[PDB]
């Protein structure tokens, strides 16, 4: 049983790239993840969609004890105004996330 | 640029499954499709979330035109209770698709 995240973040006025790229760079080969997908958005400068497809919970949660995922948690947070929306969800079919 | 839809809706009461069933044959092999995710919500029995990266918006045309998108859509309607979330996205990064 598969485990998805949709949410929905505010940067920091102007701070929108630099929070993207950190965590772009943070999300790379976490075990157990399917896909991790960090978008704009066109109506609000400041937004980030963050969509994420997990094997399971169990690897959402493992993904902590990685040092990259801690160090962009840390450069990460300073820049985040507010995180508006977060819906766990349950991915159960779909295509192109291998 | 890539584009993205992020949307959620909810099936008439009990037919979460059979929506999400024809979603889910609809959605093959589109051209130009990077990532199609359906999932439930545990929170509500009836809620859907569809969530599509796509590498341009001209491939998200292009594929939604395809006749078997548009019966997949007609064939769904009839399930569906309400369109709730409908968001336009601008995929920058990212891993796995």
């Amino acid at each position: 049983s598969m485990y998805g995240l949709i949410g929905k973040m505010r940067a920091t006025p102007g701070q929108r790239d630099a929070l993207i790229a950190i965590l772009v760079e943070g999300a790379s080969s976490m075990p157990g993840c399917l896909s991790y997908v960090v978008a704009q958005d066109p109506k609000d400068p400041d937004a980030i969609w963050i969509t994420e497809v997990w094997d399971s919970p169990e690897s959402h949660k493992a993904s902590l004890s990685l040092p990259s995922v801690q160090d962009a948690i840390a450069c990460g947070r300073p820049l985040i105004a507010a995180l508006d929306e977060h819906h766990e969800t349950v991915p159960v079919g779909g295509h192109g996330i291998g």
